[PDB]
């Protein structure tokens, strides 16, 4: 319930779900959603490294904004790009006492769920994000896409080589999923699914592409086989909490394997 | 020399050349001093395809802040973020006549030299770069990175694996390039040279490491030989100018390769 103080036995591990992807996609508002929904059941804590967002739909128990926010470091005259960059040289220099935070969150909770810079390339490109995840133990990424930018068929492939970069870069399990498919027409769903599940189709299909580019692409679908397999894309959405039973069933998966 | 009007014969086919890397990697710095140097000899032209940027460094043919800035965006209420995507969204309305500006001024200048959003991200996942790439003749794009994240050999095919990435996403010719080499001792630059270019000594290098990241990295590496013939690799100073004949020239290349067939 909203008012259940829910209890974490001390002496055990938490689930870190970490939740990536570009602006735009829904980190925030599956952050949110997703804790609701766990919230029922469990011990939920939420850390905010975002510096940007204007607001939550989560109380969140760490939060980088209580040290600086992009719109106070405009203020200094920095543009807002150059402000979001400047905005994590600064927290780096707090980065022990965040990254000490976000472990005790770990040991008194059942979730900790990881709100990240609003650009991924934040994330991704910046030391905090990187020593941040080489240091919490089996952190599970959810990297979600918005379906909206899935036109072609090496979209598909596209996704797909980036959750392996993102699982590269960071050195964590991460999942690739869609958000947002509460807007999706069935067929439009199915078409992804397809593509998705079906890599012998995916790769056919960009073998009839003829540009310069469309070889490459169908070429890099050497993931298979020899290493590298196709893992399963979750369909999720933040507004109706489709694919919540499979997040989660996944995440303690993830929970009971890791720990071995 | 630089005051000289250049002649573009219209019937001529010019270099289109556009820089993408993550923001503060250098890329309008890069573009305005790359082109300062062009001038002397060629007609260049700067489009601004960035929203989100307070000042430039050059006189842009082409600036999308004259239509709509992430400034003005989050006067309205939005975040940074939040205005950032807004503002390519509200972009989108304007979508041809940008494209067809840009058609025109390729047909213009020697050197079309396109200083892409300040966030990499906003241009490889909104319509708006995707469909501008698309629409573009052979752009040449120069993906810069920052040194500093080369640290340890997995980094190096991070990097290039992403380079690998852009070229797939855009559909275009991605060099792989680090900017700010000025910056760096001769030491710290022979580092990056042996492993950043050389995929034979990171791959090596990559197959000794047995852990679970080394090992995924040693295939994501070797995926790329068999992916593309690795591409020479750049080593440019927006502020000094070194390198830049060398991406001169494979511009050049990249022309003449795009001539014939
Ligand atoms: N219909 C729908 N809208 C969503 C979903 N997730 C996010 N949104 C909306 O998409 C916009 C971007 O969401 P946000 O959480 O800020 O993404 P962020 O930049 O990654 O943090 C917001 O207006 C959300 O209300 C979803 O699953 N379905
Ligand atoms: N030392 C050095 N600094 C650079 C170079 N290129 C860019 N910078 C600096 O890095 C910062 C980011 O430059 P900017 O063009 O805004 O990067 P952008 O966000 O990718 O457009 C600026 O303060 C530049 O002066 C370079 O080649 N060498």
């Amino acid at each position: 319930m909203r008012g259940s103080h829910h209890h974490h036995h001390h002496g055990m591990a938490s689930m870190i779900v970490v939740f990536v992807g570009t602006a735009g996609s829904g980190k925030t508002t599956l952050t949110g959603e997703f804790g609701r929904y766990l919230e029922d059941n469990y011990k939920v804590a939420y850390v905010n490294l975002d510096t940007g967002v204007k607001e939550l739909p989560y109380e969140p128990s760490i939060d980088v904004r209580e040290f600086v926010t992009v719109e106070e470091i405009m203020r200094e005259g920095y543009g807002p790009n150059g402000a979001i960059v400047e905005s994590y040289d600064r927290l780096m220099e707090k980065f022990n006492e965040y990254l000490n935070k976000i472990l005790r969150l770990e040991k008194e909770n059942d979730y900790v769920l990881i709100d990240t810079p609003g650009q991924m390339e934040t994330f991704l490109f910046h030391e905090f994000g990187v020593r941040l995840m080489e240091n919490l133990p089996y952190p599970l990424v959810v990297y979600i896409s918005d379906p909206e930018i899935l036109k072609k068929p090496n979209d598909y492939c596209f996704v797909r080589f980036f959750a392996l970069l993102i699982d590269l870069r960071l050195g964590a399990t991460t999942i690739p999923a869609l958000n947002k498919v509460d807007l999706l027409s069935e067929e439009e769903k199915e078409r992804h699914r397809k593509y998705f599940e079906d890599i012998d189709y995916l790769t056919a299909r960009l073998k009839l592409d003829p540009s310069m580019q469309g070889l490459m692409a169908y070429k890099m679908c050497s993931m298979m086989t020899e290493v590298l397999p196709p893992v399963r894309v979750l369909y999720l959405s933040a507004k109706t909490r489709e694919g919540f039973e499979d997040l989660e069933t996944l995440a303690y998966e993830h929970y009971c394997t890791c720990g071995d």
